[PDB]
């Protein structure tokens, strides 16, 4: 069709518009939906990422790496590039939204929640007999707080996007599985450490099973091993 711009251009308006009047422009909820339906849309060859293989990670290259696209104060928009083996650790995304879609590869998201009273749960402390292999210190178990693993599945580019809310699979694990992958990902609004809006990291404790089922999460600092280092963006631009 005529004079139509790249598609990722289309999908940072498009999340321009779904995350910042005669006749009405659409609502948030038919936002996230077009939002959604241009990110179905896209392919690797959009981006011209040529998919990646497997080659050992020497100690000084980055496990996972990062494109920038775009980012406004409503929304940041990049793909991660995650080689062979590696994972991006369970975090969370504080208050926002989030879309991503595989690009190639395949990976496992883990998708969890925190318990909230204001979803009608009543999330109660740990049981000082609980248990735990490693065992936890005192001031790790005064912040463990309980929640929800509700689903783990491998995705590719085949896959439908994944969404998160502030309040429904905002954590998650990014697993890279049978070699490298990648994929896309919307958030919004964006982190912004300087504005104590920060990623904080989680692991699950193991005690002494199908889903969904509840667990006990503990915040954890950003791990030694995991670090994600900027790679230029070889993708049509997005304007201006
Ligand atoms: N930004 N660099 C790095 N940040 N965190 C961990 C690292 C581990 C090995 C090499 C470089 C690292
Ligand atoms: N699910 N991906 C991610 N979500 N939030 C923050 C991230 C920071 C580094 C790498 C991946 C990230
Ligand atoms: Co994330």
């Amino acid at each position: 069709r005529d004079n139509m711009a790249s598609l990722i251009q289309r999908i940072a308006r498009q999340a321009s518009l779904t995350f910042r009047e005669a006749p009405m422009q659409p609502g948030f909820p038919e936002n996230l939906s077009k939002l959604k339906s241009l990110l179905t849309q896209l392919r690797a060859e959009d981006l011209n990422i040529a998919p990646r293989k497997a080659t050992p990670l020497p100690p000084n290259l980055p496990p996972v790496t990062y494109m920038h696209i775009y980012e406004t104060d409503g929304f940041s928009l990049g793909v991660f590039l995650l080689k062979s083996g590696t994972s991006i650790p369970l975090h969370d995304h504080p208050g926002m939204h989030g879309m991503l879609k595989v690009l190639y590869g395949t990976v496992r998201i883990s998708c969890m929640d925190k318990l909230d009273a204001g979803g009608g749960q009543r999330p109660r402390a740990l049981p000082p007999e609980q248990q735990f292999e490693p065992p936890l210190q005192p001031r790790e178990r005064e912040a463990v707080r309980p929640g929800v693993l509700r689903s783990r599945a491998e995705y590719t580019e085949a896959s439908g996007p994944c969404i998160l809310t502030p309040h429904r699979d905002n954590l998650h694990q990014i697993d890279a599985v049978e070699g490298p992958a990648a994929f896309l990902d919307i958030l919004a609004p964006p982190y912004d450490p300087d504005d104590g809006r920060d990623c904080h990291y989680y692991r699950v404790l193991e005690p002494v099973s199908d889903l969904p089922r509840e667990v006990w999460l503990l915040e954890t600092p950003q791990a030694d091993d995991f670090w994600c280092e900027g790679e230029p963006y070889p993708g049509p631009k997005v304007f201006p």
